[PDB]
DNA sequence: AGATCATGTGTGCC
DNA sequence: GGGCACACATGATCT
């Protein structure tokens, strides 16, 4: 546990929290709620926080989920509108 | 620079870093392709999620997300305009 | 070795 | 006479 090793220790960990913001960072920047803003932290006019890209990542996914819902609700109002359409024309002459 | 108000600062930071760990929890805990997994990490609540796994998921689950509404668009105008193309017969 | 996560610190902004 | 985020540098553990 010399002085080489604990600089290596610190060259090791640096890069630990590095990759961390880093990830956090690519988070917030394909969030488009909060992906133009300026950070609290090193990634290497207000600042956003770990936190805060965290806790919007969670919203912005339930977001998405909704509208996955909503979609496959719209898909099946239009099929619905489809087969009412294609069986009033079938039977009209019956 | 002192006993009591170290012991006060560490408390916080504490706090702090577990509220970090359960805001990364959640995240997983929302994405269904981790959601269930185990934890490598303290929440305030075989091998365990790491933080970095759940951040790269989290993006990687996003894209696929708004990916799909892309496909779910085009299923939309695909139908909408079977239905235009069906009244104007009447 | 190398990654990871937990613990104390010191710093700087509100 | 305060809390906060964040960075840093260690210690402990696991592959």
């Amino acid at each position: 546990l010399t002085p080489f090793q604990k600089q290596a220790h610190n060259k090791i960990e640096k890069r630990y929290r590095i990759n961390i913001n880093t990830k956090i960072a690519r988070l917030q920047q394909i969030i488009p709620w909060v992906a133009s803003e300026q950070t609290a932290f090193e990634v290497g006019s207000t600042k956003l926080n770990k936190s805060m890209i965290l806790e919007k990542a969670v919203d912005y996914i339930l977001y998405l989920q909704n509208n996955e819902r909503l979609y496959e609700m719209e898909v099946q109002r239009l099929k619905s509108e489809i087969d009412t359409l294609k069986q009033d024309q079938k039977l009209e002459h019956h």
